[PDB]
């Protein structure tokens, strides 16, 4: 059960910002429920899976493409180069969204919404889910920060151990090599002494 | 500028949730603004430093503890062993919160609120602020997730290379000893040949 909420500016009244919520069970392809709120009034509607197919047929485009366009539009997944226009009429109770591009607009979809009995419950539920989401995000952030501290400490310890290994390696190698050049030099001394003096005499 | 939204259950109507937001410039001592809304109408009031100080003096107790209790009550900071009761009267527009304690109630605070002339603006602003909060916290969470994944990968790689470093260190000593022995026997045969030939001659 996934719900998303977004902010949209209606064409009729640019100053105020309406708020649009979509709730779906598992996917938009299976239909969903739409509620539009203004902070003092609200409307609701459904796009049940049965309708979706007929809506796609009317649009005359790929069904997957239509569901993708709806997903990118309603869920504020719009790209920088994509602009969408939503027009809602309360006298006739319609709400249609289109995409504007190259100064020409192509119809995307249209739904009908019936005014709800009491906006208070809708607003209360919206902001309740909001507050719960704040709390959940804060808890997740705290846990992630704790894990981050753990990982940073572990990395620092690993670096220290690796440096210690380097120090041990260098010390051992240099000690052994010096200790052996001593002995080789001693033998070189004796062999030179022999080959020179004992051959001259 | 700091803000905090909380859910409360008024004793006058213990069936619906009312949402109270406290907004204070820097700290609760200077003052704050209380906005209490139930989804249809909102009441806004202000508390300045002078009234908090006067109530603390009337409270017969230190200012710091009074502000601590105020924060614990209004800012949702209540722990397990504490219960608070909020009473709101609309006819007189009078708010006051108390602390229940084994059938003993303390009148912690009594505020006066004035009904706003436009609840839609305030409700929209509240939900807008919360939506911005979620949008900003999601970015932090995803960035922290990315950083933690990167750190885990790097830590795994460094430890894996440390295994090989240590393993090679455990064999360098034999690697050195082999070569040292070999050179020693070679020059030992040299000196032996020299001595044997001279003694024979």
């Amino acid at each position: 059960m996934e719900r998303k909420i977004s902010r949209i500016h209606l064409v009729s009244e640019p100053s105020i910002t309406h708020f649009l919520q979509v709730s779906w069970e598992k996917t938009l392809e299976s239909g969903f429920v739409i509620t539009l709120t203004d902070g003092h009034s609200a409307w609701t509607g459904t796009v049940s899976e049965s309708e979706i197919s007929q809506e796609a047929d009317d649009m005359a485009m790929e069904k997957g493409k239509y569901v993708g366009e709806l997903r990118k539009a309603l869920l504020s997944g719009a790209g920088p180069a994509d602009v969408y226009t939503f027009n809602f009429s309360k006298e006739s109770c319609y709400f249609f969204f289109e995409k504007n591009l190259k100064d020409v607009s192509f119809r995307l979809g249209s739904f009908n919404l019936e005014k709800v009995e009491n906006p208070a419950e809708v607003i209360r539920e919206l902001i309740c889910y909001c507050l719960d989401t704040i709390a959940e995000n804060q808890a997740k952030n705290e846990h992630l920060q704790k894990e981050n501290e753990r990982l940073l400490r572990d990395w620092n310890d690993v670096q220290g151990r690796f440096e210690k290994c380097v120090s041990a390696k260098e010390a051992l190698e240099t000690d052994l090599y010096k200790r052996f050049i001593l002995v080789l030099n001693e033998k070189k001394t004796k062999i030179r002494s022999l080959h020179n003096k004992l051959l001259n005499a």
